[PDB]
């Protein structure tokens, strides 16, 4: 069916006809090589390098010609070549390699006579010093996004209804696949239903709050173990009269987690979503923690998922 | 007019008179960089290494004097040179350029015979690697700020009053330029008029708060499309019995939209400002959002600023 | 006894039959390196550096054996090689160290004969220059982690009970062993008991939030002296009709103290935990502050610990 | 007088008497560089890098000596040696030098005689770049504190009670001496009094939370100008039945700022306050804010601090 967010919790849009979009960019470069695609950045990152080689070194070339450092110009033996042993486009390239990323050799060196020369290459160095600083920042930037992270919290697949504490409660489970914490862990629903117009033209779509409760109904500091989130299904509910039956209702229960990580200080969201389909009538969450006899709690991720009837 | 903020967000004061302002800034060196100008930053760049390129070049020069490496000066076969192959300046640059930035030929080269050319190349490396890293900080985090990617986040051009759900309620939109998210958004307005004295000599602006909700007046998680602000225009309201009428009263309402950035745990502000010219009565922005064939919302921005009237 | 988080803070669950862990590991590689082990990460970082050189110094062998370069191959005075003054794979290698690490010595160069040679240092280069940042950056970050920040602040080792301004308090004692300050710090406790079913299967953790307050129960600035939070025991508590007697219950007192830090602007999150037993009724901890003639308050740390009776 | 914080916002604290510091420092490296002193700070990072230089040239010339190099051993014409052009602890520390940084001239270069000569040179290449790394990432850090950037954050040099729409208030002011903007501050008092017991051996700080308005008293998201903050002395206040009078009472008004940076993303924190002496009895900021003929708004800091009689 047509969805909100992706089960898992990705974007489920696209924007069209944006006016000015390439300048945009343009302006914003950073943000717009963080979120840039792989394949592309690679591309970019190897391209910026080897192609400023590749263009110094083609300039290089041209600097040697128009001071006739090229051997079967016949240089005399009286001739000083604005560059050492450059009498190749090719030796060129190689130098370009060996001064920007100071590598270094020292069989093609500079020499005193040629000053254009000496300014080409503080020129040479400082842009390229420039360009290499950008991309490995925006490449860090891009790994340490947490994106990637979220994944390691999983939500359950199923929402499930019951009774709990004699209240009737939609419930869902959260955990979390790695030893590092997260802290300062909220989790927020929306609802999201269907209102249709005149045409198919347009939609407006009404958010409602759902608020999801565990002890006090305030927050979590840490998700140590596989956490039990619910909510109060009583006429305070914007679910409540919903057809709570089987499969029907057109809405869709975005679920929300938001919280901060412990290794890094970054802001770490997860995301998915519940259908009408998905949504489960009178079940149980089989517990999912067992204690062992070296004393401490086991959270045994093959009941995580697992339900069985009340 | 005189405004508060700049329709797009930037701040509109000036300071004056400020006394010890350089002492202060020459303290606080970091942050004065990062909020320079471009070209100043760039020169600054570029003069940093060039410069104790040029200044350790001289320096080498006058080492090269003290012990007599310079040519006619005549040296023995006998004289071995503080530095190999350095007896013009120009070499000395050289040397400095490819010391400092290690792309070390070897042409010329340091020899054993002199210890304080050692102790200076020591010290001219640990300086200058000092210097390379604080500019390059700089020059990072100030890419990295993210008022530029502010821009990519648009407000409407007009709020505009009417009826919703029955009450009165001035409204404003709000949209996203691009596929990366913000987060933990929150809207909120200060009103701000004008408050004259016995002189042109002083004004004290005071500040109210207008609170804008969209759902249950909380805050939304996430802007996935453009969001429609409304503010209750009821006795509760410190716009309730202004001037409602075309454009006369003297306030501005300025407007504020801050949230955590997806890809750099950032907080993002964005900011504009209505006049009371720019605020229209009874009309109602066309809704923006359509569906398509291949099933998830489109957000058309041709739309986003347009209106008609109820 | 079982616990649920060590006395120091440490996480005390495992986790168990994870499916799909490998693959999901593979994806977030950032994370899972800046969680993972000293050992093999610094065992990682030399395998990188010497390993890329070791390839890529065989690679270049083959290259000059394919091109005849090695000397009892017998190479004609005419010989051009793909690269100078390498006929070892001991030479090889120290020429992929030489230009990798960008060492460039010159006894060993390329020559403009081979164009093969020539790309394959390109991309040596760029890769390695990919995976060098990569380590490094993980290296950065997880020196940078504050979780070993958190031991320079300590909670008491015992939690004790008596009548603070008349009202039965729950009393504990925090401080900061550094001069670098806490910032936002907030105490919240959580308390932890054991439901038990039909089975050892399975246990349901039922939490329950307990505030702890100082002056007006909100929260603390600045962490500057040891402080003492104390909670209160009326019939608000949940901790009210416990077994309040010397050593018996089924409980664990969660603490957790969560604030930014100064310096670096991390959250930085400290937790223990308190036994029924580790508990003490009618007990005072000796005050620990003391001023002197200089002028200003001692926190004298030998204090901190000892109580008395009341 | 003594007093919390110094009038600046520097603590005012000593510690004593801390069992194990030097180990909970050598865990905490990183903190810890941050933290030290900028005297030590430079020394260590110039001794790391030249110290591992001279270590390592000592090394290489034991290397040397086992394997019979040097001259005046009289090495036969045969003698390839471990490494070349190495026959002095002179020579030997500067091709430390040239290979550790990578300048690499290459009168000095390693043979393919000597394989521990191999290995020894990985060795000090891998442990010198991690060293590098951890002190330079330490360093950058130490500089891009906000601390110092607090400075260029001012609050006024002194308080003032009096009638503010009719009802008694005790007014600071605030105000910020750069364009860069602070955002999310919030203001925060504590209130501190003495407290003495049987002894001078010991004393119970009491806080007590002031909360300070502005227009709502809610939080104020950009401090564009000097902010006037005023605090309610009715009943409800802690301040009430203080010595209101001149100079007398025994307590201290901490004063807060807390808030989010622009450029940055880092919270800032400012922090000051006032003695008993410092506060006065009926007096009126100057108004600092006029407008001018270009058309905005300009802070005139000279008037900052300047008060008058009401
Ligand atoms: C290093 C490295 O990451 O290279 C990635 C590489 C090439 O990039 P690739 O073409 O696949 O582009 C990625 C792809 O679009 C993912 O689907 C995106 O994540 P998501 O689905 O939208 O969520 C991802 O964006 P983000 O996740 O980074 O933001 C894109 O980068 O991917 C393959 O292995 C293709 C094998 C065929
Ligand atoms: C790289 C790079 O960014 O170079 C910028 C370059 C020179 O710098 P430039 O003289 O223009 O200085 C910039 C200019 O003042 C902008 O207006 C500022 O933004 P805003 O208006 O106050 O908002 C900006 O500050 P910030 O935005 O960085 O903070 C300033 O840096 O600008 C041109 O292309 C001039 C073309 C003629
Ligand atoms: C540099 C550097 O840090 O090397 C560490 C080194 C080897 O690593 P090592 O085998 O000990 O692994 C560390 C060990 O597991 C600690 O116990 C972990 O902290 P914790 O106990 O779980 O809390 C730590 O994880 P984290 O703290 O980094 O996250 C692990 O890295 O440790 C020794 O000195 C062994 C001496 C025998
Ligand atoms: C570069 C660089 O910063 O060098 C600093 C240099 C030597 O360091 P220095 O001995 O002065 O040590 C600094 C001094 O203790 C300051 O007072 C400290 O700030 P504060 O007072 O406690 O607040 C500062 O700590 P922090 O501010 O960095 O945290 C200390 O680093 O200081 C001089 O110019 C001495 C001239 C005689």
């Amino acid at each position: 069916r047509r969805r909100v967010l992706t089960k898992d919790g990705r974007s489920n849009v696209r924007m069209e006809h944006i006016a000015d979009k390439r300048f945009l960019y343009l302006k914003d470069l950073w943000t717009t090589f963080i979120d840039m695609q792989w394949r592309y950045k690679l591309l970019l990152f190897s391209a910026t390098f080897a192609g400023t080689w590749f263009l110094f070194g083609v300039v290089w070339y041209l600097v040697a010609v128009a001071h006739g450092d090229l051997l079967e110009l016949g240089p005399p033996a009286n001739h000083t070549p604005c560059v050492v042993q450059v009498h190749t486009l090719t030796g060129a390239f190689l130098f370009s390699l060996e001064s920007q990323t100071t590598i270094g050799y020292g069989f093609r060196y500079i020499s005193e006579e040629c000053p254009l020369a000496i300014v080409l290459l503080i020129a040479q160095l400082v842009l390229t010093t420039i360009l290499e600083i950008f991309i490995t920042g925006t490449f860090l930037a891009k790994i340490a996004r947490p994106k990637k992270r979220a994944e390691t919290i999983r939500f359950s697949q199923h929402a499930v209804v019951a009774y709990h504490n004699g209240k009737l409660c939609l419930m869902i489970r959260v955990a979390n696949m790695r030893k590092s914490l997260l802290i300062g862990c909220q989790v927020t629903g929306k609802l999201l239903q269907t209102h249709q117009t005149k045409e198919g033209e347009n939609i407006r779509l009404n958010q409602v709050n759902v608020t999801f409760q565990v002890d006090t109904a305030s927050d979590s500091p840490f998700l140590i173990l596989p956490l039990t989130f619910y909510h109060v299904v009583d006429e305070t509910s914007p679910l409540k009269d919903l057809p709570l039956r089987s499969g029907e209702g057109d809405f869709e229960l975005v679920l929300i987690l938001s919280g901060t990580v412990e290794s890094t200080s970054a802001t770490c969201q997860v995301r998915t979503s519940y259908l009408p389909e998905e949504i489960l009538w009178g079940y149980e969450f089989t517990p999912a923690i067992s204690l062992s006899a070296s004393g401490k709690y086991v959270a045994d991720f093959s009941l995580f998922d697992q339900v069985v009837k009340v």
